[PDB]
């Protein structure tokens, strides 16, 4: 409606997407979690194992609060991603780019929290040669920050989902974990932070 | 003619098409159906279905009319969807991005009505198992809003259509059945509508 | 060319590309050709044919006219399409994008007459079971404006062409008829005219 | 370094990448020659060639020259092609879209001259049949400009030799030809020029 | 942050991404290093390498520098590479358009040192035809400038890695080197630096 187009108006004034929205030099938390949809497929000679997954993304922008009372009825909007900040998260093991399934849109409300929540179909490198065994493959999906450390970027899961799993796959899915890392590298003093979704699962039958 | 230009100039001037073009507190409402023109491929080992599909989606926007009598002759224009408005429909099951095979355009005329037409290919999870199967194989086509609840975007499905599919592919679609549901989530407040298009199909050479 | 650069200068002010150039009524009238070029493959157990071939499309946009005495030496320039005013044709029953082989420029003279003439590959929903009978196989392709009616956007064929068939694709050429068809649709009033181009091939081996 | 910076601001102040750069009726002369890289692949069943090839592309942009003693030090910059005229030069008997594989930047020095000098990756309509034998198989890769003729885009070529063919391919060469024509057409009033280079190869062994 | 978002202002307004950062008499010192993390496939018959692995580059771009206290708390920026002047080096003997996989930001200090380290995923011309042997097949990934000479970017190498390399990919990575050097083209009086990166692998037994 013409509030939100008018909130429009003023919120993009002087918003840069290409800056990192800390305040205070305090770092920018944001919550990450992966659920699992479906195993698509995977490539035991080239190691390689091909899934689509919900990421569920959320993290706080001051720079895109309002009060609801100067804009009565607009309690969250539905904004492009390309016209706002967001984490720059890599898939550290990923061979191929994401194929994105879901409209590019996040949700912002008046507090300036956007939530993120693409579908997405990738490929990452595995050692998929249990995939038969009882035991299964086991596969790591590594994601974090490519640009930010800790400091900059809080990067925090949240509670992990199989619920959205499609039943009728011919891999069965045994056990999915979840972790927080922090990694030193050589260059710099402060951490990197990563996420780590550990997925087994094995052929039925 | 001279007078589309000046409606163009009209129509552009204080007009976001990142907006959603409610008015008064109510919801737009958005008619929404699928016409299956053609199942392209099942892969029974990955469970997929690649369909080739219409979607007739239609819908209102109040900022988007103007009055015949100043611009004579103009009763309609024809508007790349970057200029407007457009619903964030999703394939909830889709695992491939959409590939819109038609001109991206939508019809617009003087009192806002909108009509995007797009035909699409797209790949779904689906269980294909029973393809070779008297009863067939059974996939939903789910489709919703993204991201706009029941009171913003209120999604509405009209009468499909199944006179569009090929009668020459290897797959002969048995029925097809459309339903609009609408739950709440427990993460947000306000509950959600999607359409799902319900497609019974099985291989013509099954036997 | 310092009055071609004028004439870009001038032509562009007032241009608005996503307004059909109709005037006074009057509908434009598009010229529509279309010369296959190569039978790519076929796939009998999809349904599909894959092809290349050329179309040539021209129509008048008299907002694009000059006086040459005004730009002399300037009698036609080479013009990027994205900058113009083009038909929204569409393949009917194509079942995947068209890739455009060649430079996506069209040819305008003083008199706002557009020539657009992309080569094309793509393919199309087609049953070619027969396509190694004696018979053949016979595939439509069929064109039309998505949301110009008659009144509006006047297609029109013209010459069948069959002389850039290569000569040593595995496909032997029968014949390509072509007709123009005005349908009639529930929704409208106007009808929408469509041109299709009916291919019949078969294996010559 | 600044005095290139400086000349940027010059240069493209009226500058149009859109318009040919002709100049007192005379065309703009384009120098072209093809180096074959490597043959990637042939499909016999669908008539097609894949080829890596190095075009050696120069020509005059009268627009954009300066005094050397004006900006000293700058002999030569290097600039995007997106920002400057370049020739529309297709590939007649392409079935693919060009694969550029190297940066897309060309050498502009301060008399106008420039250089575009890309590697390629694309596929070809071939009669590859006769590959396995001892006269090999023939392809004619044939370019040109797409929309301008003669008098406006002089085309012709330079020598090229088959010095980069690599060594370990699967394919030898058996003879290459490169050869510049002109010919009429349907359309035209006007002879349009295209270079061809034609290739005959084989299968080692 | 409010200081981030003044100095990308007041960066935005003098730079210009096309114009390379060199001073009378220095050029830019580029650093370049490649970790080679996954051989994906070989094509034994085309000659063809398959691989991802982890470019490091560095140089100072003095024209991105400010100074800390206009600008207290930060230290350095995450900034997308599109923005930024990049050195346009060529994989020599790539067959394929790089694959980036990672985000395409650089981070930028205050003295205007770059660092961008993308991951990529591209495929080489290779011979091939001794991965099944003793002394496996040995691939040179080339790298260099396509167009700056020495004079204007100094490519340098350092330290390589194969520790990212996956231990569970079926080929056995059996060497790796790296050389600097500098050659001469007839058409230049300057020579043009690269770096090549020679990697010796084997299927595993
Ligand atoms: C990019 N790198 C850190 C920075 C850094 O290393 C670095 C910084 C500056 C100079 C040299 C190296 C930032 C956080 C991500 C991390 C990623 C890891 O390297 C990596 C690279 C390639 C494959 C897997 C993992
Ligand atoms: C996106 N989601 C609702 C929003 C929401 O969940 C949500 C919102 C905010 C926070 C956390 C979750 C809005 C309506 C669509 C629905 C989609 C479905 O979840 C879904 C997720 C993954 C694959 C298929 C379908
Ligand atoms: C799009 N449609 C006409 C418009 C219209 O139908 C229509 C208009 C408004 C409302 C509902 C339907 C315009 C001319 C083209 C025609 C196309 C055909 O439907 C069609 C759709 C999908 C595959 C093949 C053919
Ligand atoms: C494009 N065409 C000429 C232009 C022209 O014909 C033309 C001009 C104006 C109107 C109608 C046609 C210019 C020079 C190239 C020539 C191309 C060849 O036809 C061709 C067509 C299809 C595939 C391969 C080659
Ligand atoms: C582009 N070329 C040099 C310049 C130059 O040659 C050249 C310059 C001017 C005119 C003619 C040729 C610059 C440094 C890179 C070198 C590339 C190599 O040729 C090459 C070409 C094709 C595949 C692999 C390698
Ligand atoms: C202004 C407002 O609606 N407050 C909410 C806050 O309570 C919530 O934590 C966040 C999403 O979790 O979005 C905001
Ligand atoms: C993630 C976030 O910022 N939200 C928190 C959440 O713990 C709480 O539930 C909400 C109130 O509903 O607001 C606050
Ligand atoms: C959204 C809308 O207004 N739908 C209209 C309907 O009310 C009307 O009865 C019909 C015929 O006039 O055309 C359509
Ligand atoms: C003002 C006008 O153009 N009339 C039509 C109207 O009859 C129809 O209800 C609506 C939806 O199709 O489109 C408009
Ligand atoms: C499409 C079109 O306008 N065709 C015209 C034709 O009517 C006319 O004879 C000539 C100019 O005299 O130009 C051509
Ligand atoms: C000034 C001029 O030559 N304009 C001609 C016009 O007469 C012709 O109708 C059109 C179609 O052929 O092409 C052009
Ligand atoms: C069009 C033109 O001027 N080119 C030639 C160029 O090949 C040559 O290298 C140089 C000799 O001075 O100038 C001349
Ligand atoms: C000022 C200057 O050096 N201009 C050169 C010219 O000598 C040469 O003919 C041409 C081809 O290299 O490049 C340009
Ligand atoms: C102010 C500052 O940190 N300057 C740094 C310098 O210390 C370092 O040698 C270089 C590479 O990291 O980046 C620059
Ligand atoms: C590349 C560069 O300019 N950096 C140098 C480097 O030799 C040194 O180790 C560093 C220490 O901070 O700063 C300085
Ligand atoms: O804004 C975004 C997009 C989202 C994509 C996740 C991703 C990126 C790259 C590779 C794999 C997955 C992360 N943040
Ligand atoms: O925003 C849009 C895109 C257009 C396409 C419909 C679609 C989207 C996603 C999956 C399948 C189909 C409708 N509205
Ligand atoms: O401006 C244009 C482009 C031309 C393309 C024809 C086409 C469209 C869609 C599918 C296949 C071919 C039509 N008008
Ligand atoms: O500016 C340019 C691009 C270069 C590409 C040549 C080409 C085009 C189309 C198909 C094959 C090769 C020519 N001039
Ligand atoms: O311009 C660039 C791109 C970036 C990546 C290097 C590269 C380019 C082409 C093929 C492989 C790798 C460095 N500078």
């Amino acid at each position: 409606g013409e509030f939100q187009r008018k909130l429009y108006k003023e919120l993009v004034k002087n918003y840069n997407p290409d800056v990192i929205p800390t305040q205070r030099d305090r770092p920018v938390t944001v919550y990450f979690s992966l659920s699992l949809l479906q195993i698509m497929d995977v490539d035991e000679k080239n190691q390689v194992v091909d899934v689509v997954f919900w990421l569920q993304m959320s993290w706080t922008d001051h720079y895109l609060q309002w009060n609801v009372s100067e804009y009565p009825g607009v309690k969250q909007v539905s904004v492009p991603i390309s016209s706002l900040w967001v984490p720059d998260l890599a898939a550290y093991n990923a061979i191929s780019k994401p194929e994105v399934l879901t409209p590019q849109l996040a949700l912002v409300n008046s507090s300036g929290h956007v939530q993120y929540l693409p579908s997405i179909r990738q490929r990452f490198s595995c050692d998929v040669s249990g995939v038969d065994t009882e035991s299964g493959a086991t596969c790591k999906l590594k994601f974090g920050s490519w640009t930010h450390h800790s400091r900059e970027l809080d990067l925090q899961m949240q509670e992990a989902d199989i619920s959205g799993y499609i039943p009728y796959s011919r891999f069965e899915l045994v056990g999915v974990t979840q972790k927080r890392s922090e990694r030193f590298y050589e260059c710099c003093k402060e951490p990197y932070p990563d996420v780590t979704f550990t997925v087994t699962f094995r052929k039925k039958g």
